[PDB]
């Protein structure tokens, strides 16, 4: 709806008021290798999704979109497949949703998997396709595919293919500059487009996570101008970067250099992982990997926004680590994209695991092999369908019993679930709670102190 900015740290609209951005990464338009499972890789994506996630009260969506798909031979700019983000977007924006566009990759692409008649070298695991990079621009030098322990990042192949794009070689990452610039020309004028997500978690190529910050910024530096330029005649949208893909196994990482991403629209969007994925189980904890991000956000004067955040085992023993990275983004007032609304039968993380007949999802559950669709993972749906503000002037403090803050214009809050809210509304006009799918909108105008909690 408004034209979103950054002031002070914060994710805010145009009219001032603070905005939290909470919601789930949603794959359908994203392009994976089938891996010769001969299952669908996504599930179907339409406007009933985008109803879907409203009815959880989510105000965001982070689409991960495909650079195989937009540039599927060098320097062609797929219209068609912009036209399927288009009407992802506006599907988003009918349901009150705005949409991150992700340029997403896993361990490079598609075309990094080892081959059914290739052997492994000894002591590695058989690679398998994912998603990101087209062939041409995938350049291996032959190394092999097989990776350490069958983590999909330690592979020679992909390690090799991330740092030719960081080098340049036969101009890969010019492509995909120019590939960014013609998708934010398509959504210049868009307000309900938040911004660009430059590149899914980067891996470090052939850096270690110093060097690898340094051409993970440089990659980012070249983009934002590219953009920045193509936005001509529209407005500047958010530049949402992230640390390499290191983050999202250790909880913290070396940071881009700050000078390449001296623009005062960029968001920091570290996954915050601790405690569901990491190499250790411990440490850091949920509330301390919050610390580090908010930090890092600090040094670059800008807001933390998380992109990917999720546990992927059973709710009755973990629906409590995701009840604590809730309450730490109330308190640390930031939003962020659950991993993920669906995940198919055929994906490669079903393929990797050998559970293409098991069911696959964390919050919407898929059948397999059928792949239908069967209810909602409660025991996680429910921590990520609490009640929050979507838009609040001067927002001040977020807690599990409602919000404050000072300043002048209309608030508008989400609350689940059939039984209607009971609230203590203080300094706020016009009250209104209206009945939404699956929950409640409340809205009101404030004008200087205000606060909004649980009788």
């Amino acid at each position: 709806l408004p034209r979103l900015t950054v002031e002070d740290g914060a994710i805010k609209d145009v009219d001032g008021r603070t905005v939290l951005l909470r919601g789930a990464n949603v794959n359908g338009l994203n392009d994976y290798a089938s891996n010769g499972a001969g299952l669908p890789t996504v599930a179907p994506l339409d406007r009933t999704d985008f109803e879907a996630m409203a009815a959880l009260g989510f105000d965001v969506v982070r689409l991960n979109i495909a650079w195989s798909a937009l540039e599927p031979t060098p320097g062609a700019f797929d219209a068609a497949y912009v036209a399927r983000i288009r009407e992802a977007v506006q599907d988003a924006k009918d349901n009150g949703i705005y949409t991150v566009l992700d340029m997403h990759q896993d361990a490079w692409g598609p075309y990094v998997g080892t081959p059914e008649g290739q052997d492994c070298p000894p002591l590695l695991q058989r690679g398998i396709g994912w998603d990101g990079a087209p062939e041409w621009a995938t350049l291996t030098g032959g190394w092999t595919t097989c990776n350490i322990g069958g983590q999909r990042e330690a592979s020679p192949a992909v390690a090799r293919a991330f740092q030719a794009f960081y080098d340049d070689e036969q101009g890969v990452q010019g492509h995909l500059v120019q590939t960014w610039a013609r998708l934010a020309a398509e959504f210049r004028n868009e307000p309900a487009v938040v911004g660009y997500d430059l590149l899914n978690e980067p891996n470090p190529g052939l850096r270690d996570p110093f060097a690898a910050a340094d051409q993970i910024g440089r990659f980012y530096q070249r983009a934002i101008a590219a953009i920045r330029q193509a936005e001509t005649g529209g407005f500047p949208h958010l530049v949402i970067f992230e640390p390499s893909a290191l983050w999202s196994a250790f909880g913290f990482d070396a940071l881009p250099p700050r000078h390449y991403l001296a623009d005062p629209l960029v968001v920091f969007s570290p996954h915050l992982y601790s405690q569901s994925i990491n190499v250790s189980s411990e440490f850091p904890s949920i509330e301390d990997g919050f610390r580090i991000a908010v930090a890092a956000a600090d040094w670059y004067g800008a807001p933390l926004w998380t992109g990917e955040w999720g546990w992927f085992g059973d709710p009755d023993e973990q629906a409590g680590q995701v009840r604590r990275f809730v309450d730490a983004m109330n308190t640390h007032r930031i939003g962020g994209a659950w991993w993920s609304w669906t995940q198919a039968c055929g994906d490669p993380h079903a393929v990797k695991d050998g559970n293409t007949a098991e069911p696959q999802g964390n919050l919407n559950r898929i059948d397999c092999p059928s792949g239908e669709e069967q209810g909602l993972v409660e025991g996680f749906a429910e921590q990520l369908a609490r009640a929050y503000p979507r838009a609040a002037p001067g927002l001040t403090e977020v807690a599990t019993e409602g919000f404050r803050g000072d300043g002048s214009g209309r608030i508008e809050a989400w609350y689940p679930g059939a039984e209607r809210p009971q609230l203590d509304t203080v300094n706020v006009a016009d009250v209104a709670l209206t009945r939404v799918d699956g929950g409640w909108r409340l809205i009101g105008e404030a004008a200087g102190e205000y606060s909004v909690t649980t009788l």
